[PDB]
């Protein structure tokens, strides 16, 4: 008798299974061969890799148990089985999970407020606002903007910075309520998030 052994290309390289992968999907099919053309039992083990994979017995389907989440965990590494029923040969495959945009920015630093002067200069820089996307590529890289739009300040939508565009006035008005948005660059499915500033003006 001569023991079966694993074909697939993941065993050298590595599996990519994208995080969206829904429940229930099959991931991949473990392929082997055994030069005596015997029937193959196909399996899983690890406390871990069985929580997160099953593998049909007969087939060699590996499918998802559990949701994957790149930005809790990014890779694992996976032992299958196969046995002849005779000998039982494990061998490890590598798994990288696959970005997809499914995190909005996060704001950091809040509550953000800050007191300014009313003679403050047409151009004066008076805040800066951060938030970061763990998200890859275009998910994952942040635009600024307040919505709506001010007629009195603006907001540079790479880096984050309130600069004063117009003359204030503190007869007229004291605080301002101003809404940021952070919005991610996913060409099909941008999220964002909100953050209030609050401008008061001072004499
Ligand atoms: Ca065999
Ligand atoms: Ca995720
Ligand atoms: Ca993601
Ligand atoms: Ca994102
Ligand atoms: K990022």
């Amino acid at each position: 008798n001569r023991l079966p052994y694993f074909i697939n290309y993941f065993f050298d390289t590595y599996l990519l299974i994208s995080e969206d992968t829904p429940v229930g999907s099959s991931v991949t099919q473990l392929l082997a061969r055994d030069m005596d053309n015997d029937p193959l039992v196909f399996g899983v083990s690890g406390e871990e890799a069985s929580r997160f994979f099953a593998v049909e017995s007969e087939t060699g389907v590996v499918w998802l148990r559990q949701p994957l989440d790149r930005e809790t965990k990014s890779e694992f590494t996976v032992e299958f089985s196969v046995s002849d029923s005779q000998g039982v040969i494990t061998r490890k495959v590598n798994i990288q999970v696959g970005d997809v945009n499914d995190n909005a920015p996060r704001f950091h630093n809040q509550p953000y407020s800050v007191r300014i002067p009313e003679n403050t200069p047409v151009g004066t820089p008076i805040f800066i606002v951060n938030a970061t996307d763990p998200d890859l590529g275009a998910g994952g890289s942040v635009l600024y903007s307040f919505q709506p739009p001010s007629h009195f300040f603006a907001i540079d939508s790479g880096r984050g910075i309130v600069t004063v565009i117009r003359e204030l006035d503190y007869e007229v008005t004291q605080a301002y309520q101003l809404q940021v948005n952070a919005t991610d660059q996913d060409k099909t499915k941008p999220l964002s998030t909100l953050a209030n500033l609050a401008i008061t003006i001072t004499d």
